[PDB]
């Protein structure tokens, strides 16, 4: 789409294949085919680029959730949408940015709104069994999301689906 | 007696990736990081691949020792699972999580982890045909989630709330107690 979005998408793909560390105007220019002058025109600094990458992924998720949520006002339907979107294995770039987000308050802030609107709260969690039952679903969904990166082997398509349905049934 | 720089080399290499990356981890950068000569590194790790493999094996060993140290009965699969969940009390370090997620990059790295996981993490054999098997793996999935929680969510779980969810996951483990009408 946008030349600007093209740059961001290319940078995201880049860190998954190489690393966040070597993402530079030199490597991004080679990857996009644009000159450094052309890159600066849209992203003044590496910080601006990284921030743009975080905001893009956060926006992607928000749009995905809004797109499949029955009633955005119903907590249980939002939870279902979260489970469904997290049921697909996370990509390397997104997992890397998620883990690196705390490197700067700006990156964390990029994910703040989507987190606040879709992730369940933990108010009085220690004394609310229903609160814990709901968060337990979030936890299992998170596990399915990263499963293939933290286990010595991946889930087959059928087994992943079987577990998705299992998590869905765990919803109160 | 006599000791070596092997463990320090591995620990330094692991921390290196948290500050930089696996991509730039080389004999040159590791030499600078450890303060040792490239010859001193080569002594224990003849190839970069051997270094990476050694890093994965060290972490897998750390965990195995942690589990066996907390395991109540290494004979019962649900007892091994409880041990796995108990280890969630404290977050792993970012560099260690970063190394783990790169294991899929090579069969040897994956293999370094199976050696320990096969002894503690539930398998998925007959998953689609055993409702109990799915209930057991649901626990594993929840454990997987708590493991990465503070790294993928922006709202960190307080110590008390983390402990509460840890217990909630423990509650999810299928009962081994038979009732009487
Ligand atoms: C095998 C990866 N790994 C490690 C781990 C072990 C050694 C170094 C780094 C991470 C782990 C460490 C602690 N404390 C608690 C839970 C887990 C865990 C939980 C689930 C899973 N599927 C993999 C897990």
């Amino acid at each position: 789409t946008s030349k600007k979005e093209m740059i961001l998408r290319t940078a995201i793909d880049y860190i998954g294949e190489y690393s966040l560390e070597t993402l530079s105007y030199d490597s991004l220019a080679e990857a996009t085919g644009l000159s450094k002058s052309g890159l600066i025109y849209h992203f003044p600094s590496r910080h601006a680029l990284l921030l743009g990458m975080h905001e893009l992924l956060a926006d992607d998720w928000d749009k995905e959730l809004r797109d499949i949520t029955r009633d955005p006002e119903d907590p249980l339907e939002r939870l279902r949408a979260v489970v469904v979107t997290l049921a697909e294995n996370v990509s390397r770039p997104e997992l890397l940015l998620l883990i690196d987000a705390p490197s700067h308050p700006d990156f964390l802030n990029a994910w703040r709104t989507v987190n606040h609107q879709w992730i369940p709260d933990t108010d009085d969690l220690e004394n609310d069994a229903h609160k814990r039952a709901v968060y337990l679903v979030q936890l299992a969904a998170d596990g399915l999301f990263v499963h293939d990166y933290i286990h010595d082997d991946v889930l087959s398509k059928s087994k992943r689906q079987a577990m998705l349905e299992t998590i869905l049934e765990l919803i109160p």
